[PDB]
């Protein structure tokens, strides 16, 4: 400060190896903003692919990326600042070296195979002319039809086209230039040609059916002899049973004779020779028709207007199908005939049952090569129902009374008649009868014991009913108030009256001294209303005096009473 640049370290003479990058340099101090230019005196160097020039710290450096004869000569570095300039020159010169032979790495041993080519090889550095000689044992090797050697760009080789037991042994490779000598040896060994086994033809997985036989068929190639063995489901297959194995000229064949259920699975063939092994695998798929695990129950019975759930258990081969057959006719999927197949469960859920849903039912599942069925027998019945309630019977004694009930439902029925908790059997007194839709009993020659209520129970396999019919006794006619006497003044009104009781079909009769009385309206008006009879006289008079007999008269009997009208004059 403040100066023209200057050299701490100037350019110096350099010896560079050809083909490799050199780096020239010098240190320069001085006033800031120093700029260096490089030269071959008679020329300024410009930067480029070949030249890499820098100036970090106070060191300026030219980097020749690869040295060649053109780079030899005189170089100049010229530092400049606004005050002045310095320049230092030195010379780049080639390292003109001369070296004896030398192997880069030992002659590697070779371990190839009889009857096949082999080649030794190594790199050898050193000044040309380099000579190379190969020796097996102590004999020098020469190129003939089978032995070949090269040596170029510093790489020596030794090739044997078809190798031979004779070639086994140690090989020496010695180089030499007029500067000295190098050498490496290595050994040749040869093995026999073995082709590891492989199956050129793989066997096919088949889906066979129970019984019939089939075959797995594969082919192997490789150096004989190839030992073949089989193994179904990872267990060596041995001769004698359902499996038979043959093999002729490398073609193995495993035949399953009578395909049972237990022949399904993985069949693997195993080949083996001195130099390796292989194996291939097929698959026997045995098809099992559907079989009934949990069948339907033979028959069943259900009430009308109900439901029931038939359910089946089916198994076998994959992709199964259930089809229900009501009397051989396919069963649709409705609210009437429900269905669902899920993991072996064939359900038929029937809602709103009735007499229409009777007869037979078959469950039909089928598959790949099978189809068995389970059939059942339904029977939807009608409960007993006493239609009419037999109007009560009111009868007289000694009479037979026929009592009957109206019946409807599903026959046959279980009819019973009871009176006062006693069961009545068709004896002398009772005559019970039970037909298709008809029930009744005959009570003969009715007495007081029979007066009462009769109870009828009908029932079948599903339901039950109680019918009721009564036997009332028909009451005779009786006088609640027998006629009484009367006596009026002539011209005055009279009313002979009695109050009557009994069975309502009643008939009154008016008499007078045995003479059948009429009802002329000069005064006479004969009647009967609301249980009272009146022989009226709107205007009494002589002759209207004497016996008057009233005779009430229904079906259970007759009774009478008289009364004397006395007309006082």
């Amino acid at each position: 400060a403040m100066e023209p640049p200057y050299f701490i370290e100037p350019l110096e003479h350099v010896e560079a190896a050809i083909g490799e990058p050199i780096t020239l340099q010098c240190k320069v101090d001085g006033t800031p903003e120093i700029r260096i230019a490089w030269y071959k005196e008679h020329t300024k160097l410009r930067s480029a692919p070949a030249y890499k020039m820098q100036f970090k710290n106070n060191v300026a450096s030219l980097v020749i990326n690869k040295v060649d004869h053109s780079d030899v000569g005189e170089y100049t570095c010229k530092a400049e600042n606004s005050v002045g300039a310095v320049a230092s020159s030195a010379v780049l010169v080639i390292k003109e070296r001369k070296l004896p032979p030398s192997f880069a790495r030992k002659l590697k041993d070779v371990h190839e195979t009889l009857g096949f080519p082999v080649a030794f090889e190594c790199r050898i550095n050193g000044s040309e002319p380099l000579q190379v000689s190969w020796y097996k044992d102590g004999e020098l090797l020469k190129d003939d039809a089978n032995l070949q050697t090269s040596f170029i760009h510093n790489v020596a080789t030794l090739q044997i086209l078809q190798t031979d037991q004779s070639h086994v042994g140690q090989y020496n490779c010695s180089a030499s230039n007029p500067l000295g000598t190098a050498s490496s040896s290595a050994k040749l060994t040869l093995s026999e040609h073995e082709v590891p086994p492989f199956f050129d033809l793989k066997p096919v997985s088949v889906d066979l059916a129970l019984g019939e036989s089939g075959t797995f068929k594969c082919h192997v190639t490789g150096t004989a002899p190839i030992k073949i063995t089989w193994a179904k489901d990872n267990r060596e297959i041995r001769p004698g049973g359902n499996y038979k194995m043959t093999l002729v000229e490398n073609t193995a064949t495993l035949t399953v004779l009578k395909v049972t259920k237990g022949d399904a699975g993985q069949y693997t063939c195993y080949a083996s020779n001195v130099a390796g092994k292989d194996s291939c695998s097929a698959q026997l798929g045995v098809q099992e028709p559907p079989r009934f695990i949990k069948k339907l129950e033979p028959s069943r019975i259900v009430k009308q207007d109900e439901h029931t759930r038939y359910e089946c258990k089916i198994g076998g081969s994959p992709e199964i199908k259930v089809l229900w057959y009501k009397d051989e006719t396919e069963i649709q999927e409705s609210s009437k005939f429900r269905m669902s197949f899920v993991e072996s469960v064939a359900v038929l859920e029937m809602y709103n049952l009735s007499v229409e849903d009777s007869g037979d039912y078959t469950c039909e599942a089928h598959n790949a090569a099978g189809s068995a069925s389970s059939s059942t027998s339904l029977k939807v019945k009608e409960p007993p129902v006493f239609r009419k309630k037999p109007h009560p019977v009111e009868t007289l004694k000694g009479a037979d009374v026929h009592l009957e009930c109206e019946l409807q439902g599903t026959p046959p029925f279980q009819v019973s008649w009871h009176k006062d908790k006693r069961e009545l059997r068709s004896g002398k007194k009772y005559k019970i009868m039970s037909e298709n839709f008809l029930t009744s009993i005959h009570i003969l020659n009715v007495d007081s014991a029979d007066i009462g209520e009769y109870q009828c129970k009908a029932s079948n396999d599903v339901g039950s009913d109680t019918c009721v019919g009564s036997i009332t006794l028909k009451a005779p006619p009786r006088f609640v108030k027998k006629l009484s006497d009367i006596s009026t003044v002539v011209g005055e009104e009279v009313q002979l009256q009695a109050t009557i009781e009994g069975a309502e079909p009643i008939s009154v009769a008016w008499f007078k001294d045995k003479g059948e009385i009429v009802r002329e309206s000069d005064n006479i008006w004969i009647s009967y209303s609301e249980n009272i009879a009146t022989l009226q006289f709107s205007r009494a008079e002589p002759a209207n005096a004497g016996k008057y007999t009233c005779q009430i008269k229904n079906e259970a009997g007759t009774q009478e009473c008289f009364a004397t009208l006395s007309v006082l004059e």
